[PDB]
């Protein structure tokens, strides 16, 4: 791929960045070129807004013991000057045989809020342990702090992605485990939800991403919600985000006030998880949520899944009428569509891209926010 670039000095758009364009002005032709443009991107977001995602680090053990449908994956991770932390994630099975190639998981960030079909162990992490998120207070404070410093520049949202990569590391090292590596989703609802994104984007093994109702930093757009609150909508935007908790890093101040500045936006943090597959959830119930502005961030970064000619590997359901992380009946159909195919290997249709348009005091207007033709990437 070449040098990557990290920073855009000169860059200034107040509409969506264009996926399909590298930031040296080189157009995106091939699907082999969208491996590239997102290790860009993923570039550009630890740098503007995310923090710095360290690599595996050299000691990472893992032992394994089960009692009864509960089993314990006692996790050690370390770097090379001795020091170290430990976690221990458990994990929910079904009862019985497994399939030959184990049991399908989902990684629930602290329990999820999804229900979970019968052929699916679940995995809790603890994500609040490996970086704390009360509010500000917490920033750098977590296991993952202890291992890196408190200084370092890794979000809490980083840092989770972090303890999920050294959760998959810990695996695929652990048979008795009995878990099928190659079938591995993750979920959380709402602060979870946007860790949930974060993780799935990041983390390649990730064969499904399910964010529910992740509202201002998950699934919607950073410019989109700041057209939003200026129009009344009363809606978290960057600038309040920022100053709430810490599932971003410090740096990000430094743009919340500039977004048109920033060269990505969280469009293309969900088309990070291309060519994989997800499907998103929100509730148009909670303006804090910024619903128009998931609606439009996901449209956007469904035009990545279709030019490389996989549109139904990304989903996004918006409905109304039910509690904050409530999860309503209507839509299990179409979850399950998506752990049924990429969890579960069945010929499930996942054709799934619906709201109901219930944005408030604005409306989406597509030609407002996306100029790029969608490409047909070949190869
Ligand atoms: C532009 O940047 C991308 C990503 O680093 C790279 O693959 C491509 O070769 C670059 N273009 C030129 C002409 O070097
Ligand atoms: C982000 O990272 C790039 C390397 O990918 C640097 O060149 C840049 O200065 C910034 O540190
Ligand atoms: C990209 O990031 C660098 C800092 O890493 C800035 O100096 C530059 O202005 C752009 O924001």
């Amino acid at each position: 791929c070449g040098a990557i670039a990290s920073t855009v000095p000169n860059y200034n758009n107040a509409k969506l960045p264009d996926p399909f364009t590298f930031a040296n002005g080189t157009a995106l032709r091939t699907k082999a070129d969208w491996s590239c443009r997102r290790a860009e991107i993923s570039a550009l977001i630890q740098n503007y807004e995310a923090g710095t995602l360290p690599p595996k680090p050299p000691v990472v053990t893992a032992s394994f013991s089960k009692s009864g449908n509960t089993g314990t994956l006692a996790i050690t991770a370390g770097l090379s000057n001795s020091q170290t932390i430990k976690f221990s994630p458990t994990i929910s099975y079904p009862s019985g045989t497994p399939p030959a190639n184990g049991w399908p998981l989902i990684i629930a960030y602290e329990g999820g809020s999804i229900p979970i079909p019968a052929g699916v162990a679940t995995l809790t992490y603890s994500n609040s342990d490996m970086a704390q998120q009360n509010s500000a207070s917490s920033r750098g404070q977590g296991l993952f702090y202890q291992l890196y410093g408190s200084t370092h520049s890794a979000s809490a949202m980083t840092a989770w992605v972090w303890g999920v990569s050294r959760i998959i590391d810990a695996l695929e090292m652990t048979p008795t485990a009995q878990i099928n590596t190659q079938r591995i989703g993750v979920t959380g609802c709402s602060r979870d939800g946007k860790g949930a994104l974060m993780a799935g984007a990041f983390e390649e093994r990730i064969a499904l991403t399910i964010p529910q109702e992740s509202g201002s930093g998950g699934d919607a757009c950073w410019r989109l919600s700041k057209y939003e609150i200026d129009n009344g909508n009363q809606v978290q935007d960057a600038v309040e985000i920022v100053g709430e908790n810490v599932w971003f890093s410090t740096n990000f101040n430094n743009y919340v006030q500039k977004l048109p500045t920033v060269p990505e936006d969280h469009h293309l943090l969900a088309a990070m998880v291309a060519p994989r597959a997800m499907i998103s959830f929100e509730n148009t119930d909670y303006l804090w949520l910024s619903p128009m502005s998931s609606f439009g961030c996901m449209t956007a970064a469904h035009t990545v899944w279709q030019g490389l000619g996989i549109a139904d590997s990304h989903g996004f359901a918006q409905v109304g009428g039910h509690a904050h992380c409530a999860w309503p009946s209507s839509l299990t159909p179409q979850l399950n569509a998506f752990i049924n195919r990429f969890l579960l290997d069945q010929s499930a249709t996942t054709n799934v891209f619906t709201t109901n348009n219930q944005f408030g005091k604005v409306q989406w207007n597509a030609a407002n926010w996306i100029t790029w033709t969608t490409p047909t990437l070949t190869g």
